């Protein structure tokens, strides 16, 4: 009987660099308040957001992912061809198939590395890291690129007061590499599909299909011309439910991640939650009983909520503003539509 | 100072069961030839297809995925709560977010297992297996559900001669578990994003957005009525390039998988390529110098090309027809839009 061969496995893994792409357009509250009939001060008070990154038409998911990817590559002292896998976490690339990852892999010179997109909403980067970590520690890959990237502005309804004005665009990239010393703690990640509808689109793409093609065939374009709300599906959320879950449920996940890591809040150099909402971030930090020395990421004030991009973008900003955090421990925890969540303690690059 | 804890790792991984969902509506060539001005004969000679599976409106991606998954759990002697991760490979779930995996995980009682959709086209199941293998051998998961599932009928154009009549609907699933004996060989997987447009949608979802919202907000519904051709994006391909690529390139990837497995064609119980086209299957078989004793999967003749679902469906069928293949080595290889590909040698459950 034949025994199958197997890859050898390194001791551990580690994030060896972080890269960022931020659209230059920082939209202020005032530009958005009209159609949702609110105000600069209300938005600032409810969400702590002042400006959000808004991408132009040319700044597509692949464009943004590539820029972030290239910065990470340069900071790691690597090139595209050194990558053994490319994971792109996004829900806004406007093609069912093929993936954005395959374009990214090609553009950055990673061919022929395997390349795929992942769907895990705002937890997407942390899901990416769990996967990358698994790929490295099983000896499947020595260097894995993970990109959290979104052009959320493509799926907001300007009249929506549940989520539209919170969302921004951008890309954040990380490179996970084989390592001698543990740099990524065991992932704590999960789902609760019972609550699939808590953050979701207004309706299925098939409704859009059925309408447009019925209009096209029959020549009757009512139902479209007479439509009061957008037919293009857009993002929506039960705001209050998100808050209760985001804070009081995720706090248990974070403590679990710390516990599995073998780490106390005192050992952290930084706390980098997904940038969902300043109110969520604050209440979260309080619940974790962090000492004053732990730096809390609050990129959301200038970037808005960039979903999968949010954590690596905030990590990137943390390191620029405090270079001495490099080598320190950071708790990262993302959470979004699904519902899904993921967390790790990581040694910062 | 502080050393992060790490998970213990299993010696190996293996597939422990396979489940299937096949829509009952088998559609013969005759029902399709009209709009493409073709024939039964032409279709059989070009593709080897006699009928393809076609889902009803009720047979959504989650519904099919759930049926396949439940069969796999039952055959493995497991319940949903035994699963530590759920991976769904699909490109036809009609929601940008949240994922189909989140719903599937809930229906089967796998909550709170992490759950995500992967985008890797027809190589989707093979990508999923490589991921599942990494998750297990890294000790991140001990039981991983992988489901390739598509309702391709949602994204075909009945007038399209390049791919429409080739495609069928369905779900196949496997459970990958921690193992003492190697049951999954090192994956050979990759991408060539330079040929991203080789198999692609007719156009971006954004063009659909711009057309419908414009019509909705101006009342001018031209461009929708009197649009020749579908506004709803549909799948298409450059057939001769896909074929050329399969024979020039994928045959070689398949040999590499044997090499990396430490396995000869004489050692195979079965060959289970992605069911792209009967002629490609047959060319592969010849090109790989398979002995007569190796059973070749040809589910395509009855199911059509079910993309990500094709390998596990075909596997399910081989085991139903040749129960004694259980425990034998099977070479599986998927390849599709991206371009992307994956292959492994696997021990049949």
């Amino acid at each position: 009987t034949v025994t199958l061969k197997q890859h050898e496995r390194p001791a551990a893994s580690r994030i060896v660099a972080v890269g960022a792409y931020r659209p230059a357009n920082l939209v202020p509250n005032e530009d958005l308040i009209g159609p949702i009939d609110s105000s600069d001060e209300w938005i600032r008070q409810r969400t702590g957001i002042v400006t959000r990154q808004r991408a132009t038409a040319e700044e597509t998911v692949p464009v943004m992912a590539v820029g972030a990817a290239r910065e990470a590559l340069e900071r790691a002292g690597l090139q595209g061809s050194d990558l053994d896998a490319v994971i792109v976490s996004t829900v806004t690339f406007p093609h069912a198939t093929p993936s954005a990852a395959a374009l990214v892999a090609h553009e950055i010179g990673a061919t022929p590395a395997p390349a795929y997109d992942v769907s895990a909403a705002c937890a997407g980067y942390c899901y990416g890291v769990a996967q990358a970590d698994a790929l490295v520690r099983s000896g499947t890959a020595r260097h894995v690129l993970v990109v959290g990237v979104e052009r959320l502005s493509d799926v907001v309804d300007p009249t929506d007061r549940s989520i539209s004005f919170l969302l921004g665009d951008g890309a954040g990239a990380v490179i996970v590499a084989a390592s001698d010393e543990p740099g990524i703690s065991p992932s704590v990640w999960g789902s609760d599909g019972e609550r699939w509808s808590t953050i979701s689109m207004t309706h299925s793409q098939l409704e859009l299909r059925d309408a447009v093609e019925h209009a096209r065939t029959t020549g009757d374009a009512s139902a479209i011309t007479g439509a009061e709300g957008m037919l293009w599906p857009t993002l929506r959320q039960d705001g209050p439910s998100v808050f209760r879950w985001a804070v009081w449920s995720m706090a248990k996940v974070a403590r679990e991640a710390l516990d599995a890591a073998g780490v106390e809040p005192e050992d952290l150099a930084a706390f980098i939650p997904h940038q969902a909402n300043m109110r969520i971030i604050d209440e979260f930090a309080k619940q974790l009983k962090l000492p004053e020395s732990v730096v809390v990421a609050r990129d959301i004030a200038d970037a808005g909520n960039t979903s999968a991009a949010s954590i690596p973008l905030a990590m990137h900003r943390l390191l620029e503003e405090n270079p001495e955090l490099s080598g320190g421990l950071a708790l990262q925890i993302g959470f979004g539509a699904g519902l899904v969540y993921g967390a790790q303690v990581v040694r910062l690059p």
